[PDB]
């Protein structure tokens, strides 16, 4: 559904 935890905005990439 919206399962997330970070700003992703449909780019799911973390540094």
């Amino acid at each position: 559904m919206e399962e997330l935890q970070d700003d992703y905005e449909d780019m799911m990439e973390e540094n």
